[PDB]
């Protein structure tokens, strides 16, 4: 079965990738761009000619529908986002949507009409790579997006949001949409964007949950001084202070173990010169975990450690916690069905978590949802060097087709 | 005496500071600029009217001479540099030259001509704040300059070193000058540019040595990864590696104790974003000490420590040592005389070292030399806000005058 989809991929993937191709390398889609519009239009046509009822909702999300026989109003959905970042992609997002179409087209030819309605979706924007807003697609599906937060009061480097939208043929609503209550289940296939599958030698990941997140901005204020005339004992060096904090905290994170992660990726000393003790340093913090209580307890302890260190050195501290989102588990029953399914099939799988956010995180709190991971080479993502071995890709489409059978044909 | 020099300063300092005043703030008197020219011409005229024999040497160093009666060929010299940084203060450099003139003028009228000749000097440039070269003034006095190093390396912002020099009435030599060999001693009075004297409520500092210096640029190469999907055990975090290096090295430096200083003042991670493990970091190192062997051995140990940490983390490292200068001690006899003079006058002093370079380091290995420090409030320098209490400035001129009396009016 793996070899069948293998071919389907070789004929469809290169075709889809042509639209939005960037000479500078990789993929460059971006919300409401001429390249965006052409992609959806081309994809909608292909689907319609396949025998599925196609449509665009109010903001550009694309659907492909196959009606069920006894519970036609209960729908099983599957898909991913159609947009990308500025350079390179080809697999992130669009593959999950391509897969759902391949799976559904195959299911219909082998078993005819399903008993429950099944649908494929190509969502508009999951990566705010053009405008200062994220999840414009999935959010409007559940009516969580407020038109005010994007009206004109906001735009990219020149063009207005409302203009680019109407330029593609869609009118910005006057109020939030009506939430969908007809969705019985949602399944999203994505590339992991990591190395865990490769390093443990596997091919399919059963996602149990989506990690919660916390992002800080911290500012330390000491005193700038002559690097040669000021003895060590008279100093209030902000870089040395940062160093004690980073070193100590990273170590602590390591002892706690997976799935905990801690990163200090942006640092800005002032004046930032070789012969001047820096009296100021601005830095960031990024911490994640699957358990809400652990996330809170660990980051709270760090706040106490930073405070203790700085009070000792007599350096002032300013802590700004600007991103605080909780963990998102996947439906308990759906995970069980998928797991026992992998067992039944001789699939080389692994139960794991997602260290990154996906459209799936907004569906989950409203309807039963789950995700399927496929490995990525060298954990590369968001750049042209993104790639996965085709036999792994086929294994993904195959496993997606099986879950959908169990949910709408069984 | 203190109150006499206080009044002298109050009258002359504002006058001299007027030439080179910057509307943008502070002082801006760069090498061979019109402001530089006027300052040197006005100061020379005033010294002449005062009764001194004045002249300019080949590169613009200005002198004020008073000939001695017994050993006319022997010269006791005192002064400092007249140039400044872009928006600096009105004490760094020029005060030292001002004080020498004021001291000699008082000594002259109180005791008459000296046994040996005495000279005031206002050197061309010590900051290198305009052109890419430093010590163009003091280096030429001892024939260490060499014109080929500035003949082409001329560039303020399209301004030629040779042209600005000619614009001021000076022509660069065809070869290194003939070193002076008549200087019996050199004494430089200068602000501390630090906070040691102020913190201890003292007013005079007897310097015994000038520190040596080392500066590096180090690059670390690891790997950039996704901050969420990449487990801790699979990372090559260059910011984590830097912090480990900075933290433990500073620790070792503090244990060593004064006069050792160590600083990591510049850090540049890439890509420098909140959700991306940084795969590259470039940073700097500044280290100084008064003992040549310790300076060399401590930084070499640091070099080995960095390599260990990086090899253990599988991170590539490049170490670039671009500045490496030796420390210079001040003449033992002169230091003794100055120390003894301070006790005798019940002065509130302290013996300390200089954590910064000065023209004095260029004179020391060739002729007996020493320095006198005064306090710097809040240790501020090279900034429009550098200041020093006026009675402390007065104290400095007085100490400088008593020292010159010992060296030239006594046999
Ligand atoms: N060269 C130095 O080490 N010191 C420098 N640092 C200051 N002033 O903070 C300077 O030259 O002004
Ligand atoms: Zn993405
Ligand atoms: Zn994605
Ligand atoms: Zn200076
Ligand atoms: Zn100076």
């Amino acid at each position: 079965l793996i070899t069948h989809f293998r071919q389907a991929i070789e004929e469809t993937l290169p075709w889809l990738s042509s639209f939005g191709a960037d000479p500078a390398g990789g993929m460059t889609r971006l919300l409401y761009s001429p390249e965006w519009l052409e992609t959806q239009q081309q994809f909608k046509k292909r689907m319609a000619a396949s025998g599925l009822e196609t449509r665009f909702d109010e903001v550009g999300n694309l659907y492909g529908r196959l009606n069920g026989t006894e519970y036609p109003q209960e729908v099983v959905l599957s898909g991913s986002h159609i947009d990308t970042v500025v350079n390179g992609g080809n697999l992130d997002g669009q593959f999950g949507a391509l897969a759902a179409w391949l799976a559904i087209d195959w299911l219909k030819t082998q078993y005819g009409a399903p008993l429950r309605t099944v649908e494929v979706v190509a969502m508009a924007e999951e990566e705010g790579s053009r405008f200062p807003y994220v999840f414009w697609g999935s959010k409007n599906i559940f009516g969580l997006a407020n038109p005010d937060d994007v009206r004109n009061i906001c735009d990219a480097k020149g063009n207005s949001f409302v203009d680019a939208m109407k330029a593609c043929g869609f009118t910005l609503p006057n109020a939030p949409l009506t939430p969908r209550q007809d969705i019985k289940a949602f399944v999203e296939l994505h590339i992991e964007q990591g190395c865990v599958l490769e390093s443990n030698g596997q091919s399919i990941g059963v996602v149990n949950a989506i990690v919660g997140q916390r992002r800080y901005t911290v500012t330390l204020n000491g005193e700038s001084n002559h690097a040669g005339t000021t003895p060590m004992g008279y100093r209030r060096d902000t870089v040395y202070a940062f160093s004690r904090i980073c070193h100590q905290s990273v170590e602590k994170a390591k002892r706690m173990g997976d799935p905990l992660v801690l990163t200090f990726g942006k640092v800005e000393p002032r004046p930032n010169t070789v012969n001047v003790v820096p009296g100021k340093t601005t830095f960031t913090i990024d911490c994640r975990h699957t358990d809400a209580a652990v996330l809170r307890d660990f980051t709270q302890q760090l706040e106490n450690d930073m405070r203790a260190i700085c009070d000792e050195m007599d350096i002032g501290i300013d802590i700004d916690l600007w991103m605080d989102e909780e963990p998102v588990p996947m439906n308990k029953e759906l995970v069980a069905t998928l797991t026992e399914l992998c067992e039944r099939e001789k699939l080389n799988y692994r139960v794991m978590h997602s260290g990154a956010g996906h459209d799936a995180q907004i569906f989950a709190p409203r309807v039963p949802t789950c995700m399927i991971f496929i490995p990525s080479i060298n954990g590369i993502s968001h750049n042209p060097a993104e790639r996965t071995n085709i036999t792994d890709l086929a294994e993904g489409v195959k496993t997606l087709a099986l879950m959908l059978y169990q949910l709408a044909w069984q």
